[PDB]
């Protein structure tokens, strides 16, 4: 199954077009994307058995498939490419920074860096979620950027990472929510990023130090996860911090972000 | 004005009792507390001229006055003497992390102790009444709905472990973010920037200070945060804790099974919690 938020209304992707979920379900589900996750089990049963109308043209502004998660978990230092962290390093990206895959991103002053990430949206919640069943709790996955202003991120005593990753538009997610049954190997997805056509990140999520199932289980051993919660699962090497010379996003740069089998989007940066 | 969340329904404090807002307002406001913050000015105008029913007795679970904030901002090292006792350098800008919303409760009678080193932190809690980006410092209190009492309970082992230690998860165990009992609006405070706060364990003071000792006062926090994020009505700010935390003592002391922790802000509220383990 694939879902897309168009002009604030959640749609099923059906064939080469879209089906408005609220209209098709006679207002039983939707239109608000975030409200679907609180009805997730009933929604999926409906979507997979109901007689859907013929699809409509895919038009409108693409929003985040999870625009208002109750909790946002973002992971640091989670790719292979020494001593590994013993447990996931966890911070947040504040929800006011979440957007769809919009055309442009404002560059604040500082050193703004790119991070392609697999985004996981929960479809079922709880505490102590068993790792070996964790994918059954996932509604689906999407493409994300964890845009990061490195000066604010790393400065001061015991630097806490969330605010520097929470500037306006620093958490784009989209274009589609892609359910697990669409992924050839949910635990081994190719992902990458290009700046002005030039590869700056390229890896596979098989390189996650803590895979998706482990992140879900681990988080749930401290917090209660909720349907609709969002996990930014971490980013591979190739960030501009790590380049020699060190390179950061500049006005005019075009950042293409992709995950194979999931989707892609491109954003331009302006000052 | 004072508000209290009872069994999930927001109430207005009227004299010695309370009034259910949704019933009193004929469903125009409430019963969800966050609905009031989203429509704060309209709510306050209605309350100013409303004909309320007779007050009822406070009964039910006291919940957080802001039980489902869209964003939670938790501030580290925001009193100089707590900075000194942490072993870290004094900050030049607010240290910002979060306490995940699943950890927010009201002033519940008992808190489960996870394994580790669980530490106390009395804090002034701020609930936003108006949102925005680039809120000016000299207007910031006008964007505040009210204040309440909070604990930033902290499992210090997880908080400080591993490379690049990030504080949020250790402060987000079940029940680690109690807020309450009441929201108190700013006009009830003699000086909103100078409130006495403290904490006692088994009747012995372990924290006692005044929020006039904040390194970054409430107005500065709101201005600073809003220069990066959009604050929303109903958002929660844990403004930081004064000195006296257990990890700063010699020897270090942490909450133990059976400990009773009383947390207060004088003239605003208090609550007492007992700690128990899973055995
Ligand atoms: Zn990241
Ligand atoms: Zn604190």
């Amino acid at each position: 199954m694939r879902l897309i938020n168009l002009d604030g209304r959640i749609h099923l992707v059906t064939g080469d077009g879209v089906v408005d979920v609220a209209k098709a379900s006679e207002q039983r589900f939707g239109p608000d994307p975030q409200d679907l996750y609180q009805h997730w089990d009933a929604f999926q049963e409906w979507a997979r058995t109901a007689a859907l109308p013929a699809p409509s043209a895919r038009v409108g502004t693409i929003g985040s498939p999870a625009p208002l998660p109750r909790q946002v978990f973002a992971v640091g230092l989670n790719y292979d490419d020494l001593s590994k962290p013993e447990h996931p390093v966890i911070f947040t990206k504040f929800v006011s920074s979440i957007t769809g895959p919009v055309e442009t991103v404002q560059l604040p002053a500082g050193s703004v860096d790119w991070e392609v990430e697999l985004v996981v949206v929960m479809g079922r919640g709880g505490r102590n979620i068993p790792e070996d069943r964790a994918w059954e709790f996932v509604a689906g996955v999407s493409v994300g950027q964890d845009l990061s202003e490195r000066d604010l991120q790393l400065a001061g005593p015991a630097p806490q990472f969330s605010l520097a990753k929470s500037h306006a538009g620093f958490s784009p997610i989209g274009p589609e929510l892609v359910t697990v049954d669409e992924l050839p190997d949910p635990d081994d997805l190719e992902l990458g990023a290009e700046i002005n056509g030039e590869t700056v990140q390229h890896s596979r999520t098989s390189q996650l130090i803590f895979p998706v199932s482990n992140l879900i289980a681990y988080l749930s051993d401290t917090v209660e996860l909720y349907p609709g919660d969002v996990i930014f699962t971490g980013t591979p090497s190739g960030v501009g911090m790590g380049r020699n010379p060190k390179r950061f996003l500049a006005p005019g740069d075009e950042l293409r972000t992709y995950i194979t089998g999931v989707g892609e989007f491109t954003q331009r940066f302006v000052t």
